[PDB]
């Protein structure tokens, strides 16, 4: 997937947007753009509204102003996106017809959603035993283990939807850039995986601080707090709020505090093992290919639909892979997640990816592992033998907040 | 102008929960949406959590925060944060984190052309009279409203208003100053993230 990032950053046409006008700067030194047309599209949350094709006639190192038409102004809520592509209509010695050689995407005007939610008349019912909180609404049912503090099981009818509870995750299976030249004989103490292991991020245990459940006028409110401690030192504190309303949606808000002296965590997010194995993953976000916070310039915001095997990148040395950033909606089987998050979705846990040396030794686990991150560290790659993640992609803010909506 | 979208109030097992939502609209275009949560517990503390969504096509806001005019006029301001002098997100390297205590007149910088001034960043606790605010915020505190500072051309024409104007910001734009005749606030100090969250605790 890094080859697409190289293609986009090395593209021979540069684009600048100013209002309705696109200027196209050629970076060719010698040739005129005689096998190029600019295709543009305007879409509102993935669905297309307007499009067009303009032939490019730009000199070497020249410019060409492309006046767009009067773009549509929908009063529907959502972000409006402009995407341009440079398409080569004719085959060359090295490319097929219809080869895309350059692209760029921009945000146009946004309409914020001021619509109130539809006030349903049903109310979720809270049942409190000493083992769990049980919330039922129609055929749906949610169970929160009161000793662990996590949502342990969800039901649709009588089908259990989870194999592993929805828990906070602060680690990733380490990349080659995270490892560096460190091995078991020679520890490189500056490498990110050795700082994470010495700080105990991979073996910090969650301790439930408090758990409350309350019935509102239209919702059930579950509030939890956990601490991640390693040898008496609290690494992370996560405070969550679960709000199940009458429409069946579960709004999760997560507030995480990170100790400033621990090394910065690789991610801040949630994981669970779903019981479903669906065949296709549908999401509204950056894609289609995997992308990371410091490797997302080549990805485009659109509605993407891939099989589940395309959501896993088979690196020969297994690691964290398949992340999609900038995601506003994720569809997998019956489930739908909304917010602004990063996700990856695969048949392999982060624990299995960490402990397996070759990709052919990976076995697909039961169900589907979902990681949903509010925040994810950059991957680096200036070199692979010193820490190369720049400071603006490290998770160094100390306090983090993100929101999710789980629904069906 | 703010338009109330919804307002709910609920009694919990140990607290009262007030939840509001406002929209700021100008000529049919929604600029900002703020969703708040007020939690008054049995200890008298009021925990405020604010979630703000900013439209991506509007220019980025100068600040995201709260204001009120307190009725108290106390003589000294006490805070745990960066100081003693006023500092901004792109001008805070000289400030030190400590417990600072100044008179209220030192919390106002008398620029001859009046403007926003007196901000203290990185503040974890603010004490003024009987009140105490906690969180991680920026504040300024003065006798002059932001409206008066905007409409007054000289500092000698400023009159102290009744009470004390408090601004508490979760987020504040940088001030710039590469030059003063073109936009000079760099992109890492503009409020461009689109979604913002901050938390306060008001107590006595």
């Amino acid at each position: 997937p890094a080859l697409t990032e190289a293609k986009h950053q090395q593209q021979f046409f540069q684009f600048r947007l100013s209002g309705q006008t696109i200027e196209v700067t050629s970076e060719y030194l010698f040739r005129h753009s005689d096998n190029e047309l600019l295709h543009w599209m305007v879409a509102l949350d993935g669905k297309p509204l307007a499009s067009g094709e303009v032939p490019l006639d730009v000199a070497p190192q020249g410019k060409q102003l492309i006046e767009l038409p009067e773009l549509p102004q929908p009063e529907s809520a959502g972000q409006l996106w402009l995407t341009v592509r440079v398409v080569q209509p004719n085959a060359t010695a090295w490319s097929e017809a219809g080869h895309i050689s350059a692209w760029q995407q921009w945000r146009l005007a946004e309409n914020l959603s001021v619509t109130l939610p539809a006030a349903s008349h049903a109310i979720p019912h809270l049942t409190t035993s000493e083992m769990d909180f049980c919330i039922e609404l129609g055929n749906k049912r949610w169970q929160f283990n009161r000793q662990s503090g996590f949502l342990s099981q969800m039901w649709i009818g009588d089908k259990k939807q989870l194999l592993t509870p929805l828990r906070d995750q602060f680690t990733r299976a380490p990349l080659d850039n995270d490892i560096g030249v460190s091995e078991a004989t020679r520890i490189d103490p500056n490498a990110w995986v050795e700082r994470w292991k010495a700080a105990g991020h991979y073996q910090a245990e969650a301790a439930l601080l408090q758990c409350t459940a309350d019935t509102l006028a239209d919702a059930v409110l579950i509030t939890t707090a956990h601490a991640w401690q390693h040898q008496g030192k609290t690494l992370f504190i996560s405070r969550k709020t679960y709000r199940i309303d009458g429409s069946g949606q579960m709004a999760i808000t997560v507030d995480v505090v990170v100790a400033s002296d621990t090394p910065h965590p690789a991610r801040i997010g949630l994981n669970c093992q779903l019981a479903q194995v669906a065949e296709r993953v549908n999401w509204l976000g950056l894609g289609p290919q995997e992308n990371y916070p410091d490797r997302l310039t080549a990805a485009c915001f659109d509605r993407w639909d891939l099989p589940l095997s395309d959501m896993y990148t088979p690196y020969v040395f297994p690691s964290e892979n398949g992340l999609r950033c900038g995601t506003r909606e994720l569809n997998y089987g019956p489930h739908q997640w909304r917010g602004d998050f990063q996700f990856n979705i695969s048949r392999y846990s982060q624990q299995q990816l960490m402990e397996t040396s070759h990709r052919h030794l990976l076995h697909a686990e039961e169900g589907t592992w979902l990681n949903i991150d509010g925040f994810h560290m950059g991957i680096g790659g200036d070199d692979s033998w010193s820490p190369s993640v720049s400071a603006e992609f490290q998770l160094s803010a100390g306090r983090y907040h993100y929101q999710l909506v789980w629904c069906q």
